[PDB]
This record gives structure tokens, sequence and C-alpha cells, in this order.
């Protein structure tokens, strides 16, 4: 009954909540943590991932460091204004005693998937660079992955990096387009659904009074994330993007999915934009969406059930 | 009380309904019809506009021919599959006896707006090429226009040219970006709202039994549009006209709109919702916001279109 998963992540405040939720999930085995840039640098993401393994007493869970820059190259623009200078808010934790594995995130991904064919589900919580590099290295990777659950994109909704683009896709558009076009069993969880799942002061404070294993830390890390949300929007609500993506992987019943070809804009002002062909209309001419195999896009979300699911995992002793 | 308007159009089945509605609107004066490509070629659009003036007994309304291709150049892709080979369905009408004016659509636009400053409202029913050329020719055009009502874009909705783009914006993205960025008082009516306003067989057949001035012709022209299509039709242009004369039936949202001119998502309209303060300056920051149609009172708009078309 045990479900084998690999988490590709940039921790990251909301990533940390999802990683800890995965470690608390009963029928879930975290094969390893794959690190990437985004919320913080690849260096910081690796450190934070090692810290999480130590805190959760999951020292057996290996951490594989990935790409330091996107497919096109160049120093990435990290979201330190939303996640903190180190990517973990104001939470001052000492250096982890454990080390990263020698193999890259790409090599770890390729190896585990080929070892357990049709068994490994990949949860992509950050830019898709490592997954795209893994697809390019092994042609049987696409065939051997059970499913890829992607947190990214904005489908008929405003982006967070730019009005047109969501952060993860904006951080590496080329990689996102390569993954969405790969023909693998992909499930995309965009801002259109994650911005529906709100967390008020009530649930965050309910989490503090509980005897949750990592409750005190998660409330401490979410404190910085709350202050940014109130400054940027003027609302005392927070969207936990990564935990919603985890809920789509382990509890897909709480969501509704729509089939369609997704393409990513890699050029111009709308770089990082995710355009989905709804397939309801037959096009008069062949376009960049014709011929490619469709992927599943999260369309509807049972907001009260997802919030209660996240709360049940976080409050768990 | 009379409202001075210029219609920039590519007639066009739905454009023809809106033009005839404007001619039937009480406190509305159509200063002229500005032609453009899109639903048909610029040549066909000009012919169809002249035919409409003749049918409506509005021979005093001048027709100024505009651009035959977009700002970037090249033969445009016309929607003859949706509007017919001539852009007026299967409605076989003889050549109009009246002719177009000597001045271009750009020169007509610039002249009428400078003559009546802060009085002329421009209804853009097709690609924005003529309006962008008018902005580039006269720097005081943006200041002198009362308002520009634009039919185009797809704001958090699927496009009709591509999944990302609406036809009018896709036909000339450079022009659309130049207009949305001009700083003029712009009102955008996208697919997000036009696909909400449905016209069934019931309303179309209700229109036939009425003693409407151009009812028989409008049902004949909409017959081809119905066959192309669910047994429902979206009358895009008439909704845009309703936003110009009856804005109360709509809700508008302020925001900076940018148009993608490059790549796969060419023609996409991205609106900065302004609800979030950006940490750094981006292509949506150094520009004045425009009004985007957000909500539409669907039953009131349908009843408004019906009252104008059934009018004797
Ligand atoms: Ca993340
Ligand atoms: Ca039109």
């Amino acid at each position: 009954p045990n479900s084998k998963i690999i988490i590709d992540t940039d921790p990251g405040i909301d990533d940390s909540v999802a990683i800890l939720m995965a470690f608390q999930m009963p029928g879930v085995q975290v094969l390893g943590l794959t690190t990437i840039f985004g919320n913080c640098t690849t260096e910081h993401a690796t450190r934070n991932a090692l810290i999480l393994c130590e805190k959760a007493s999951h020292l057996e869970v290996p951490v594989a460091e990935g790409s330091h820059e996107p497919l096109k190259g160049g120093k990435p623009h990290v979201a330190d204004f939303v996640h903190g200078p180190d990517g973990l808010g104001n939470v001052d934790l000492p250096d982890p005693t454990i080390k990263k594995v020698e193999e890259s995130a790409t090599d770890f991904l390729v190896d585990k998937v080929s070892r357990f064919p049709g068994e490994v589900s990949v949860l992509a919580l950050g830019p898709l660079t490592n997954i795209a590099l893994a697809i390019k290295k092994d042609p049987s990777f696409v065939k051997n992955v059970k499913k890829i659950v992607v947190l990214g994109g904005a489908f008929f909704a405003a982006g967070n990096a730019t009005p047109s683009a969501e952060a993860n896709i904006h951080s590496d558009p080329e990689a996102a387009d390569m993954v969405f076009t790969s023909g693998a069993d992909i499930y995309v969880v965009g801002l259109n659904i994650t911005t529906q799942v709100s967390f008020t002061d009530k649930d965050l404070l309910e989490l503090r009074n509980s005897q949750g294993k990592y409750a005190q830390f998660l409330c401490d890390v979410c404190k910085f994330y709350l202050d940014w949300h109130t400054e940027s929007y003027g609302a005392p609500v927070i969207f936990l993007h990564d935990p919603v993506s985890f809920a789509a992987l382990v509890r897909p019943e709480l969501f509704t999915f729509k089939k369609g070809v997704v393409r990513v804009e890699t050029q111009g002002i709308c770089v990082g934009h995710t355009s989905m062909d709804m397939l309801l209309k037959k096009w008069n001419s062949e376009n960049p969406w014709t011929g490619y195999s469709p992927i599943s896009v999260a369309w509807t979300v049972d907001v009260p059930k997802v919030v209660a699911f996240v709360k049940e995992l976080v409050t768990k002793p």
C-alpha cells in the first residue's frame, strides 16, 4: 500500500510545510529530496532540506542537490522578499550535521525511477529544471515515472512573478515547456486553484494550541510568510501553495481535473505564461498546441476539505 | 444630448448588427465608418460598410478605408470560415452605388477628433491598426478622444484565434499594445464577458416575427453565423456597443494591460490587477491603467440588443 515519492523542492516556507506533511503521511515513503533554486538559492534550499530531515528524524531520507541556474543559464532571481534571506523566514537554525549525497538531483531522479518502474510519483514543488534534465538524460524516464504532480502555472488567473506568470514557471520556462510536452502523466496545480485555499489567523492559531509534532516550527516559519501577505495584499490570509499540491498527489478526489495541451511562453514580456488548449474547439489551422499529448490541469478544488486535510496532517502528534 | 461616435470596423456579421444598432440608437450620431481587415479583407469590409449605409438610408455617413495589413506587415489571415467569403455570410447583395471618401481611416480619425475635442467616442470593432496609426500621427489624438471602446482581448478566459489570443488582438498585437499603453480613456470588452451573452433560436426567431427596420436582413446574416457556431450564438460587436451607450449594464476593473507580440502566445492580453505591490519595476508598472469589462448583466444586455433590432 506504501506510495514511493520524490520531492523536487526549493524550501521555502510553504515547501517545508508540504515536506513535513509527506513525512507525517501514513502510506507515503519519501525516496529523497531533490533541491532547486526559486524561493532561495540552490545552496540554501539544500541546507533547509537537510535541516527538515534532521527535525523530522528522517536522516535516512537522502538529499540530492540540483541545478544552480535555469536551462538558459544565468544567476536566477530568488524570492527572498517572500521567504527570507535564507529561504526559511526569520527562523535562525544552526548548520545541519548531515550532508547531501554525492549524486546530482538529475542522477538521483533517473536512478530511483529506473529501479522502481511505474512506482515513483514525482512532486515538483519548484522550478522544473531537474525534471527536464532527467527527461533529456533518460528517454525511458517519461515511461517509467508513475506520475508528475507539478505546482506551477496560472490557468485563467493572475500570476505571482508577473501578472502573466507564476514563479516556478517564470524561474525556468524552457524546462516547464519541456516537461508539459514530454508526454508523461502530468498533473498541474496552478494559482487558479491554490489562491482559493485560504488560511486565516484562526487556523494558524488553532495549529499553535495543538500537540502537533512540528506545529511550533510551522507557525514560526509561517509568521514571516503572513507579514509579507498582509504587506503585499492588505489581507490577513495566506495561501499554502505546496501543501495544496501535496493534497493533489495523495488525495486527488478533493480536486477536479481538465485534460488539455499546455504550452509555456519562453520569449517576450509574458515569459513564463502557461496557455492551455481547452480542446472544446477544433482549430482552423495547426498551431503550437496541436498534436502534443494532453496533461491534467487542476480545475476545481474542495476548499473546506483541503484546509481540514492540511490541518489534520500538521496537528498530528 | 447627441453623442458623436466613429466606428472602426471589419463587417462582419456581428459588426453589421452593431452598426445598424448605432444607426437606430436615438442620441447617437455616427460621424463615419472606419474600415479594417479581420473578419474579411479591408476591400470587402469597405464594400459591406457602404452597403449598410445604403440599406439604413444613412448615405450622409462617410466610409473611410483603412490599412490592408497589420503594423508589422504581411497579408492578414481573415476569418472567412465564420463570416463568409465576402464577410457577410451567404447574403448576396449587389455592388453599392456609393463610394468611399478619399481620406484614409487614419486621416479621418485625426481630423474628426481634432475638430470636436473631447466629444468623439471611438468604437473599435476590429483590429486596432487605424487607431494606433492615428495615435502615431497626432500626439494630441489621445488627449482629444472622449473615450475608446475596444472589442478585443481575453482576460482570464480562452482566446478564439489561439488558446491564448482573441482574433482582433491576434490580427495586430503591436497596434493593440500601442493603444492600451497610449494613456487614452480606454474601455476593453473581452471574450470573458462576450461569451456570457448568449442568443438562442428563441430570440433570433422572436426577431423574425417583429416589425424591425432591418430585422429580416439581420436574421438572414445571422443564419450563416449560427451554422458555424450548441444552438447558441455570441454577438460580440453588439455587446461592445452596449458598453459604449449603456455602461451601467457592466462592471469595470482598472488595470494596466500589456499585449504579447512575440512567441507562441502572440496576441495575449495580460492585465495587472493592481491588488499586489510589485517588489521591482516590470512591463506593467510605468503605464496608466485602462478599464476592463469584468461583469455583465446578461439578461439586460440581450433585452437591450432586442429592443434596438425590433425597433421600427
Ligand atoms: Ca516551492
Ligand atoms: Ca468585428
